[PDB]
Parts: C-alpha cells; sequence; structure tokens
C-alpha cells in the first residue's frame, strides 16, 4: 500500500492556522485572552440585522427555497447584490448602469471568490500581483495552483498606501492579475479616494484586470473625521475590467453562514472571459447555500444603515480604546486604524533584551500572559503585529495590562 | 487588451446543463413536462424532516452559530455523521469502532465532497477509474484538473453491476483511485452485498484506495424484495483505505442546504495522506454554511426513520409506476429501479424508423410532445435514457401517454 496526497493538497497552506493550531499551551493560570481570531460573533456583541434573521426563517417555512438554485446565484439575490453596491459605492450617476445582476456570480463565502478569481485567469507560471502585508489567502491560492506572486508594498509611512512605482517595475509578461485589498486585513487601513483613483489608472497603463477584495466595503470609522468614506473600485470612469470581492461575512456580522459575491465591472468590454472564467470555475463547487441567498436581498435592502453604522461605531469604540493604550507599552508603535476589524502596531525589536522576532513575541508572550496575537511575520510585515478591534473594551483593558506588564519585564 | 481564461477554466464542462440550456424550446402547445432535472423538491411531494427546520431555526435565534467553525466542519456536527452511519450502516459489532469522528470533513454537498476526494489524491497526468454510466460530476473534476480517466463499464445485463474483469485490466501505474457509486445515478441499481465485498476485495488486490459515493445511502426500495438493503462499503473488514461520499441533499430531499460529509475509513493505516489530502483541499474553501451544520445533529439522529422510510416509499411508487407502463412503448426496454431517484431505460434504436441515436430521441420527443428526458450519452450510455423518478404518480400519468404517442408514431413496422 503506497498512498499519497497529491502534489496540489501539498501545497495546501494556511499560515494563519499553522501558527494556531502548533501554538504551545500556555503555563500561565490566567484566562487565556484571544486577540489573533478574526472572528466579529465571539463575544455577542456586535448583532446581525433582524431583518436578515426574520426573512431567513420564512425562507425555511416556506419550503420552497430547498432545491437547485442556479450555480451562479438565483436571479433574486444577484439583484439585490447589483442594486445594494450600485446605491451604496457608486456615487456618479452615470456609472451606476454599469452595475447589473448578470455580472454577479455568488460563491461560498470570501475564501471561495478568491479561489474562483485567481483561478479563473491565471494558469500554473502566471503570475499576480500580491499585496503585503495581505490577507495570506491570495498566496494560500496561488501556491497550490502554482501560480507565481510578485509582493508590492503597503508602506506605513504613507497610511498603508501601495508602493505604485514597486508595481510599475514589477509588472512582466506573466502578470495576468493585479490584486488590491481594501479596507485591509490586516493593515486596518481605508483608501483615499486619490489612492484608489491612482491604482485603477495604474491598472489601465498596465493592462492589468484588476480584482479588489472589498469585502469590509464601508466598514470605514466615521468617529475622528465624519467626511471619511468608502472608495469602491466601481466608482470610476475606467477601461479597466475589475473583479470584486464582496460579501456578508463582515458588515452584517455572519461569516460562517458563507455568502460572498464576485461583482464583475467592465462597460467597455475589455475582460469578458475574466467573468465567462467566473462562471465555470463555479461549477465545480457549485454555490452557496440556497436558503442563505433567498434572504440575502432582506438583508442588504431591508437592512436599515443605522444597524450598519453602529457596528462600526462599537468596533471604532474598541479600535480607538486599543491604540491609545498600546503606544504606551514599551516597544509598541501602533499604526492608526480607520475601518475594517483590525489594528496593525510596529514592534520596536531593539527595546527588548531576549525578544528579536515578531514571531518570538508572539511566542513569548502567549507563553508568559496567555496573550495571543498574531506575528506579522504571517502577512509578510516582520516587525509588526495583528489585533483585532471587535471585542468588548473590558477585554482590551485586561489585554493590555498583561501586554504592558510583559513589555516591562522584557524591557533593555 | 488581452484578457483570456485559464485552461483550468477553458476545461471545465457540464454536460446536463449544456444539453438542457441549449434545448430548443418546444412548438407544442402541451405543457412542458421535465423528467431530466434531478431536483427532488420540485412539485413538493417529498417533505424534510420537521425535526431538521426546527432545530435551524432555533439555531439562528441563539446567535451563537453564525461565526468561523473549523474548515473540518464542528465536533458535534462531525459526532453526528459518524453515529448516524455507525448507527445505520454498520452492522458487524467490530467494525462500528472503525467510523469516528476525527475521520468525518464535512463539505458544500456532494459536487464540492467529490473536487475534494479526487484532487486530494490525483494530479494532472495520473488516472482515476470511473463507471459507466456515471455520474457526470466526476468527469467534471478530472477534466477540469487534468486527470485522466479509465472508464470501466457497469452492465445492464448483471443489473448494473460493474464489470470486475474490465477494471482489472484497466488499471495501470498512473491509476491512484477507484471511484465507485452505490446507489446509483443514473442507473438506479442498488449493489447486493456479494457484489459490494468484491468491489472491496478487488480494490484491496490493486492496491488502490476506495472513493465511494454514497449520498443515496439507505434510499432503497422494500416493496418487491423486502429483505433489500443498502450495503455501505464501511461494512467490510479490509485493508482498503476508504472515503465515503454522503450527504443530506438526496435522503432529507434538501439539496439547495449544501451539506456534505467525506467519511474516511482505514482502521489499519494504509493511507492516512489520504485524509491529510482532504483537510488541505478543504481549506481553499472553508467549509459549509455553520448554521446547518449546527442542525445537522437533530436531522440525522432526531428524524424517525418512519420519516426517511416514507419518503423512498413515494419515491418507490412514481419509480414503480413509471417502470411498468414504460415497457409498453415500442423501443423502451427499462431495467428495473432499485433505490436511488432514476430510471434507467434502454432504447432499441433499429425499432424507429427516423430515430438513430439516444440524442434524436431526446430531441425529436421534446420538439413533438414537450416531454423532456436525459439522453444517455451524458452518462457515456449510448442507446439509452435517463428518467427521474421523484415526481408524483400523475406526471407519469400523462408523460407515459405522450412517449407511447410518440414512439407508436416513429415505429417502424
Amino acid at each position: 500500500w503506497d498512498v499519497s496526497m497529491s502534489n496540489h493538497a501539498g501545497l495546501v497552506f494556511n499560515p494563519i492556522r499553522t501558527v494556531s493550531d502548533n501554538a504551545k499551551p500556555s503555563p500561565s493560570p490566567k484566562p487565556i485572552i484571544k486577540l489573533s481570531v478574526g472572528d466579529p460573533t465571539l463575544d455577542k456583541n456586535l448583532l446581525t440585522s433582524a431583518a436578515q434573521i426574520k426573512k431567513l426563517k420564512e425562507a425555511i417555512d416556506s419550503q420552497e427555497c430547498n432545491g437547485y438554485f442556479p450555480t451562479v446565484g438565483s436571479p433574486e439575490a444577484r439583484e439585490a447584490v447589483a442594486t445594494w453596491w450600485r446605491n451604496s459605492f457608486v456615487h456618479k450617476e452615470e456609472l451606476k448602469s454599469t452595475i447589473v445582476k448578470d455580472n454577479v456570480v455568488l460563491c461560498s463565502g470570501g475564501s471561495h471568490g478568491i479561489l474562483m478569481a485567481i483561478t479563473a485567469i491565471c494558469d500554473a507560471g502566471d503570475y499576480a500581483l500580491v499585496p503585503q502585508p495581505g490577507f495570506p489567502h491570495y498566496e494560500t491560492v496561488c501556491k497550490a495552483y502554482g501560480i507565481g506572486m510578485h509582493f508590492y508594498n503597503c508602506r506605513p509611512e504613507n497610511d498603508w498606501e501601495a508602493d505604485l512605482d514597486e508595481i510599475r517595475r514589477l509588472k512582466d509578461d506573466k502578470t495576468k492579475l493585479l490584486i488590491v485589498t481594501n479596507p485591509s486585513n490586516p493593515c486596518g487601513s481605508n483608501f483615499s479616494r486619490k489612492h484608489v483613483e491612482d491604482i485603477v489608472r495604474l491598472a489601465e497603463e498596465l493592462r492589468l484586470p484588476l480584482f479588489s477584495d472589498e469585502i469590509y466595503a464601508g466598514m470605514v470609522f466615521k468617529g475622528k473625521d465624519p467626511n471619511a468614506t468608502f472608495t469602491s473600485v466601481a466608482d470610476f470612469e475606467t477601461t479597466v475590467p475589475r473583479v470584486i470581492l464582496g460579501g456578508t461575512a463582515k458588515n452584517l456580522v455572519v461569516p460562517g453562514w458563507r455568502l460572498g459575491w464576485l461583482l464583475y465591472v467592465d462597460p467597455h468590454g475589455n475582460g469578458p472571459s475574466f467573468l465567462e472564467g467566473l462562471k465555470r470555475v463555479g461549477m465545480l463547487v457549485c454555490g452557496p447555500c440556497t436558503v442563505v441567498q433567498a434572504a440575502l436581498g432582506e438583508a442588504l435592502l431591508n437592512t436599515p444603515q443605522e444597524h450598519l453604522d453602529q457596528i462600526v461605531a462599537k468596533i471604532e469604540e474598541s479600535a480607538m480604546y486599543l491604540y491609545n493604550h498600546i503606544g504606551e507599552c514599551i516597544g509598541l508603535a501602533p499604526t492608526m486604524p480607520r475601518g475594517a476589524m483590525y489594528l496593525m502596531s510596529r514592534i520596536d525589536l531593539e527595546k527588548y533584551r531576549d525578544i528579536k522576532t515578531d514571531v518570538e513575541f508572539f511566542e513569548k508572550l502567549l507563553e508568559e500572559e496567555n496573550v495571543q496575537v498574531l506575528p506579522g511575520t504571517i502577512f509578510h510585515a516582520p516587525g509588526f503585529t495583528r489585533l483585532t478591534t471587535t471585542r468588548p473594551v473590558e477585554v482590551y483593558r485586561e489585554a493590555v495590562e498583561r501586554i504592558k506588564a510583559f513589555c516591562q519585564r522584557h524591557a533593555a
């Protein structure tokens, strides 16, 4: 008997889980404080809309939403996605007619959407432009499908904006896709209208289709500036074929319902094969849970904008509290979180005597204070650490007290 | 601007969708009758359990089931699958210990389960042994990943049993997997215990992990033979590492909920890479809907057997109506359905004057009587036609009448 795994399976790696699963249990007799899990439902402080809950129960009770829906998603669900994106993130009235239900492909959460978007257009040997720090799943898909990766930087000095010139010099004859993430995981950044327009213009110039992971669309803190807003790559006049990832996992706090979508925007028809590929690849898995698709119209169009706003407003409160108090710990210099559910902090390793790496920082902090953060190395950001900002303030107060004490202790 | 789809996306093909979408709208005024659609929820004659739906609503209201669950599935859901399979299809007492929750990997319906099984162990250039007539998704996944297929025959004359000597003659050095389906789509067959045991023996002789698609597990008619029973590949003492596909899509008639599972069985530990491959491949998509997973304990372990049996009993009544009347049409010689939701009928094309293939039969019957069946060539079985059997008896009474007219009209004297 000589049974081995495939090479395809052999190449599948999720850095976040590897570090998590391999974390040694802490000897410290202190109730663990996890700050590394990007799940917004952990404390029951952020709830999903009542409109969504109610419709989901009615679709189940009607017994007419249990059959097979088309693999791309039901017409009704696809129209709700088109309508919500149009109304919410498309401000120029002339571009509103470019967002249509027929260019919407449903998927089984964000990870499936990513898998579909990359493998619809890239073949083994082809290259994708991926951000760093960046959400680890782009690399997970590329590695397993033998797709090359060119990492372009997002610099903390410029509020995590992308190094447009680095993208420009890296592009080559094998590069078929440009991936951007905004708002960002793990940076917690929110691109300004100018920076998004420049990314779109660069794609145009470079002749690259654009995959924009906009799953945190609209989750922008408005407390420190009520004029702050989200800029979708959909709100621009351009000849660039764009594929936008959206979903309800983050803004409606139901990530386990595995509902997300791919929105293709290409009014001048420069990449119709992209959309065709998306439909082809979706036929391997066959779409998301139909009963959840039936509730989507209601969830997006019948949920008051205030419910969405209050979720973000609670995050902001915890994000701002965390940012203010983390700075106070020897060696930790936080970047300002503008939205999403994360806070990225710089670790000044020279201010410690035993700690030499961001990974080492993670390891010792967990071991001594039973506080779990993620090492920036996982996201291709040595020297930084990722913290979640979705837990109640009371959790961070306790956690920062512990991080402080540990920081003072390892100080040089 | 040169945006071209990848080769992977360009190799993805679904024969059922192609035929259905390219079907010409019929000129006949008679209301359309579709016997081609494999969805059991169409007429609302088959309903899912109250236990399942209730727990689903309770899980939603609780709001403790909306977060992330491990990608292999929640422990509770994995325990329910292990417990329900042990309790239903594993009869030898000593073998019950071999079915455990840690060897269960949840997935997003059957289609996803097949994708994970085939790509977890086969690379481009490797071959898999695939049945014919067979469920198209095996080929869909294989063609798309550049995995070669050795087709083995399931013979109509032997009750659609797998031709074991042809399997043995096709196995080669690149062959990494043996795929079996039972009960079958589209044959409607149910393997006797004896035939399943030789499938297991042959898998052992060729040293090939077995992937058994048992999504219709337990859906066997008990009206002709009351001693009839489903025999899962789990119920045998063997060295063969087995991956079994199971789900709620067919027995609990909720296919759209996208819930299925892979059950790895390998007590002598001859292929642990296979289970690991399953966990790996699943990290790309990240599991099924958590709210659906949270209702699975209740669905399998709290739905009375009477409900499951009653669904099969209604399918059986429609299946037996179809079988006893389809044979009255000139040229249609039906094989007998033992389970699942399908009926496979032979088409003796020599008995007609204008009809040469089964695709012609499909098109002309559609064009003239507005009755849509599936051409057997889709499943790699020319000269046959697949009919669904889950619709009410009234649909078959009118459909047979139109087909009998059609066949008499094109019959060669």
